[PDB]
């Protein structure tokens, strides 16, 4: 239940009084999250440089987690 769902000080699609967001978009910060919206599914999140399969976001995801 966090209540949080951004963490910008000066976004509109979040209000940092309440850390939450306008019911418009789906997230007000967040790697996997463009425009207030999820990014696709498939969204690289991170890149290392080793041989390894890239963080791409479940595009449900708003921010990218780690994982392996």
């Amino acid at each position: 239940g966090k209540e949080c769902d951004c963490s910008s000080p000066e976004n509109p699609c979040c209000d940092a009084a309440t850390c939450k967001l306008r019911p418009g978009a789906q997230c007000g910060e967040g790697l996997c999250c463009e425009q207030c919206k999820f990014s696709r599914a498939g969204k690289i999140c991170r890149i290392p440089r080793l041989d390894m399969p890239d963080d791409r976001c479940t595009g449900q995801s708003a921010d990218c987690p780690r994982y392996h």
